[PDB]
């Protein structure tokens, strides 16, 4: 399949231009081999496409360059997943602000990058932590799967994916958007996801 490769698109909604876009593509989501999830090239969130189905995509084609194949650290690594962390950035001014998150797991395909995502937006982002970290960036602080989601807003999703290191966790693509909504099913964002 085209897991592992990068690729090229346009995008198009409604009556707007096109837009060209590249990517890598990370995952054909086994509850939904219809559903991929691609990194694009200096975007940092993860976003989920129906690409056999989505009308919005057009001239679809594999590029010919290799994902970058290649962990400097595979135990800092490993240590890093599953914790809460705070995650500092540089913002337009100058000055760094930062957010609270969470790691969530290793990225697929993208051997040095992980999945993290953070109170102040909790979908699925992707970051070379141990780049951050090493940069003084990153402090560390010390089945439904397959099943289908509604809550009122009818908003209607499909649960994509269970974090191994927090199984309270779930990854949700829901049928209106391209982000990757991530849940805590104990906590209060999570209160009005109802499930069949
Ligand atoms: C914008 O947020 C981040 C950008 C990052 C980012 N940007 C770079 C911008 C400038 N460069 C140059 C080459 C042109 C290209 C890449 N580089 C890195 N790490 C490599 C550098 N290191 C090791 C020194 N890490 C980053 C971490 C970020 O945010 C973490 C918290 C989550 N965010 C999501 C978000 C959305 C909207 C508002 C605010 C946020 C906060
Ligand atoms: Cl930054
Ligand atoms: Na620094
Ligand atoms: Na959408």
């Amino acid at each position: 399949n085209i897991v592992g490769c990068r690729i090229q698109h346009g995008w198009k909604e409604g009556n707007g231009p096109v837009t060209q876009w590249k990517g890598t593509v990370l995952d054909q989501v086994p509850v939904n081999p219809s559903l991929y999830l691609i990194k694009y090239d200096g975007f940092d969130c993860v976003y989920g496409l129906e690409l056999n189905k989505d009308e919005r995509v057009s001239a679809l084609e594999v590029l010919p360059d290799r994902v970058a194949t290649s962990i400097s650290d595979a135990h800092l690594a490993d240590t890093m997943i599953g914790k809460a962390v705070e995650h500092m950035f540089e913002t337009e001014d100058g000055s760094k602000d930062e957010w609270r998150g969470m790691v969530l797991a290793r990225a697929p395909v993208m051997n040095t990058w992980f999945y993290i995502t953070y109170e102040k937006d909790p979908v699925l982002y992707m970051y070379q932590l141990l780049d951050d970290y090493k940069e003084g960036d990153l402090r560390i602080m010390p089945s439904l799967v397959g099943k289908q989601v509604e809550y009122a807003k009818k908003r209607t999703g499909m649960v994509i994916h269970q974090v191994e290191a927090k199984p309270s966790v779930y990854f949700i693509k829901f049928d209106d958007d391209f982000h990757i909504y991530v849940y805590d099913l104990v906590k209060t964002s999570a209160e009005n996801l109802y499930f069949q």
